């Protein structure tokens, strides 16, 4: 599970670029925006491609409890294939970009200013995480 | 074949947290090309951002145009573009300005001079062969 601290926190205009490879046998993987380095910290954003059930789940976690799932059938990832994801913080939410198209817009639940790090876990080969 | 340009409207304008992703090739004998964030489709439209890699003079110029008049030019550090080489540029809008990212590295920050809400059009032209222009 990769972790990268956000160099100047996050505001509208912060961009995370995540390049990686989905393993041939992958079940799921996730990208989290967390509000602290301690285990169980609140997640302002949880981006969760599920290859074994062909869906994507978006959610947040507050006080060890998950929120309302923003989910849907289909997944813009394929086992064995490389990807490039953008997570873009906007004034009213996070835009999740996969490949050449915005896949979802996740409206803010937690205060944007509380986000401290990015976590990448689950079944994924991470090539790079860049923060612009 | 020809240079391949781009024009696309931004009906809802752009807001803080918008990414313009531009991928393309600078052709062998390129002089210069541009990326413009314009306020309308009229010729000579005001420009919130004029981003102008000049291969011929080895500079990258940033400017605005307001009420028909150009602002003071800003110049980035060196030229992260080469004739015969492909590139990727991100133009990222924030509350405070535009960040230009070129090939994996932060390149320049251009503070807003015009209100971001006025932007309604993106045009890419000049000596460039565009792979893709995407706005997120
Ligand atoms: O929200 C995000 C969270 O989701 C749950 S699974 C979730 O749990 C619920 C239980 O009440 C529901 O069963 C829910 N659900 C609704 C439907 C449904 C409802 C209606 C219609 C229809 F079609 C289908 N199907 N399933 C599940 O998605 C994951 O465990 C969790 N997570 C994963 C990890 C994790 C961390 C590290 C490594 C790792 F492998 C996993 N750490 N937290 C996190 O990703």
């Amino acid at each position: 599970p990769h972790k990268s601290s956000l160099p100047e926190g996050i505001r509208p205009g912060t961009v995370l670029r995540i390049r990686g490879l989905v393993p041939p046998n992958a079940s799921r993987f996730h990208v989290n925006l967390l509000c602290g380095e301690e285990q169980g910290s609140d997640a302002a954003l949880h981006f969760n491609p599920r290859l074994d059930t062909s869906e994507v789940v978006f959610n947040s976690k507050e006080q060890g409890s998950w929120g309302r799932e923003e989910r849907g059938p289909g997944v813009p990832f394929q086992r064995g294939q490389p990807f490039e994801v953008l997570i873009i913080a906007s004034d009213d939410g996070f835009k999740a970009v996969v490949g050449d198209a915005q896949y979802h817009h996740f409206r803010h639940r937690l205060p944007l200013a509380r986000v401290r790090l990015v976590e990448v876990g689950g079944d994924v080969q991470l090539d790079s995480v860049r923060i612009f």
